[PDB]
């Protein structure tokens, strides 16, 4: 396995088309899996091709440091804003944090490191496409008259929990303040040399963020932010998500600019019988006028299309299966890599997710609900990768073909959901949900989402304050 630096998912034709050669020629599995985190892994690496990843990766530009390690990992940015024209600078920021956070080999980061990885986003609302809960920091996006003014910080997302381990929990991110744009880098030093010092180093599984914040209180490390930075925190300034999906097909840019975003199933990119995703995608990169952009839900965007170019790319998308129309189920579903490269992997997360959503598609068909979405996501082991912990229907593995099945969290995820059912099987599953569905198809409000549904009608108790309420 080999992961990418790649800030805000941003990779170019010529990139990719490298990318493309060496996961076709030196890999075991020959794909390209795009993940959460906006970038690319390879499975597979003979260890006599080690080196030349590395030079390969170099050679354009491209490199896989703090990747896998116990420090700053990829860091996200909304990949395709309505206000097309914010990207830009979002992204100049992003790139920013990635490149200060980066190790000095340890100014920032210290000898011994980070107690735990560490994890950054830059949002522009009302897209929430990144996750940010998921986060240990987070920063999200002001504008005024479409020029970014600065940014609110928010502090301590995590997922990852431990099979019944009450003192294991996912956290959402707590907000801090307001700071404007010239404090960023000040900013984000000064969060994660806080976290450095006062983080558990002894005990990894209290290592992160989200606990340090649990045992500090907020105010107490926002203050020594402050006084580290140099700064005094802003109040927050308003925002609002709408949502946590991509903007599947064809939406106008700036100026003449087209973005095409393809939806990529569990991101796998391969060539299929009749369905040859990954030489679909090397002819587009051929003579695609631009970049490609890795979103967080392991989709890709062709990025920058010329109006007078769409036509030409939309032919080899359409061919090529990639523009295989799917329900909007499938769309905003998600899952883990799990079996068989990951040697953490309780149960099934990908090579389930497919035939899975064949089983809810029919559901909601049944339900007449098949214009509907549900944000379902499968994680292959509590560590949480696939982010079942803000999803809305959340399958968290926990044995080969058994999952904790977890209600309750929202469309724009900002809420954790609670176990509701625990070590069952697939049609066990189905079975809830089948009835679950039904009941909200013909019992919700106008445009409530499934997940505020089960908590409003009293289904499963609402996850409040995780540190405390989180488990029953
Ligand atoms: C590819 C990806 C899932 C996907 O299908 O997209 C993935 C895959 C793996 N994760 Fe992850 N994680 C991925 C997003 C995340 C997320 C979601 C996110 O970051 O948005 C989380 C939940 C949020 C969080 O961090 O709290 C997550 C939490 C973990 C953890 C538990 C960390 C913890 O704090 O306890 C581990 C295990 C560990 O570090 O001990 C882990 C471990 C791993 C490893 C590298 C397994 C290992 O330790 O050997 C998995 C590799 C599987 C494989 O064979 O490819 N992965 N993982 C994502 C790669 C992101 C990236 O490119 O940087
Ligand atoms: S959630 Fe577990 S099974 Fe899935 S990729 Fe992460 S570590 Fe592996
Ligand atoms: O190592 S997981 O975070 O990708
Ligand atoms: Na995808």
């Amino acid at each position: 396995l080999l992961r990418c630096r790649l800030p805000g998912g941003v990779i170019t034709t010529k990139q990719w088309q490298a990318i493309d050669k060496f996961a076709g020629e030196n890999t075991i599995y020959g794909s390209i899996r795009l993940t959460n985190r906006q970038t690319f892994q390879f499975h597979g690496i003979l260890k006599k091709n080690v080196k030349p990843v590395h030079q390969m990766l170099h050679s354009v530009g491209l490199d896989a440091l703090a990747t896998a390690n116990d420090m700053n990992r990829n860091v996200l940015c909304t990949s395709n804003p309505y206000e097309s024209q914010l990207h830009a600078e979002a992204y100049e920021w992003a790139k920013k944090i990635s490149e200060h956070l980066l190790p000095r080999t340890e100014p920032i980061l210290g000898q011994t490191y980070l107690p735990r990885k560490f994890k950054t986003t830059v949002v522009i609302p009302p897209q929430n496409d990144i996750d940010l809960h998921a986060n240990d920091m987070n920063f999200v996006a002001i504008a005024e008259n479409g020029k970014l003014v600065g940014f609110n910080l928010l502090v301590g997302g995590g997922l990852s929990i431990e099979h019944g381990n009450k003192k294991t929990y996912a956290r959402t991110a707590s907000e801090f303040g307001y700071l404007p744009l010239e404090h960023t880098l000040a900013v984000a030093e000064a969060v994660v040399t806080t976290q450095r010092d006062w983080g558990n180093r002894t005990d990894r599984k209290n290592a992160k963020t989200k606990y340090t914040l649990e045992r500090v209180g907020v105010e107490t490390f926002k203050a020594e932010v402050e006084r580290r930075a140099g700064i005094k925190f802003e109040p927050i300034r308003p925002y609002e998500f709408t949502g946590r999906g991509d903007r599947i097909g064809w939406v106008k840019g700036i100026d003449d600019n087209w973005h095409l975003t393809l939806f990529i199933e569990n991101g796998r990119i391969l060539d299929y019988p009749a369905r040859p995703l990954k030489t679909g995608l090397l002819e587009i990169a051929k003579i695609h006028k631009g970049d490609f952009r890795i979103t967080a839900n392991q989709n890709l965007i062709i990025a920058g299309v010329p109006e007078s170019e769409k036509a030409k790319i939309e032919k080899i998308a359409k061919e090529s299966g990639l523009m295989n129309a799917v329900t909007p189920q499938r769309e905003n579903s998600m899952a883990c890599v799990s079996f068989p490269t990951c040697p953490l992997a309780m149960a099934e997360a990908e090579r389930f997710l497919p035939s899975f959503i064949d089983n809810i598609d029919n559901l909601m068909a049944k339900h007449g609900v098949s214009d509907e979405h549900i944000v379902m996501r499968v994680t292959g082991c509590p560590n949480g990768c696939g982010r079942a912990m803000l999803a809305e229907v959340g399958l968290v593995g926990k044995a080969p073909g058994r999952y904790n099945l977890h209600l309750g969290g929202n469309r724009i995820g900002t809420r954790i959901p609670r176990m509701y059912k625990e070590n069952i099987t697939e049609p066990e599953i189905l079975a809830s949900l089948d009835e679950l569905i039904g009941r909200w198809a013909k019992e919700r409000e106008a445009g409530e989402g499934f997940g505020d549904f089960t908590v409003r009608a009293g289904i499963i108790r609402p996850v409040l304050d995780p540190a405390r309420d989180l488990w029953d």
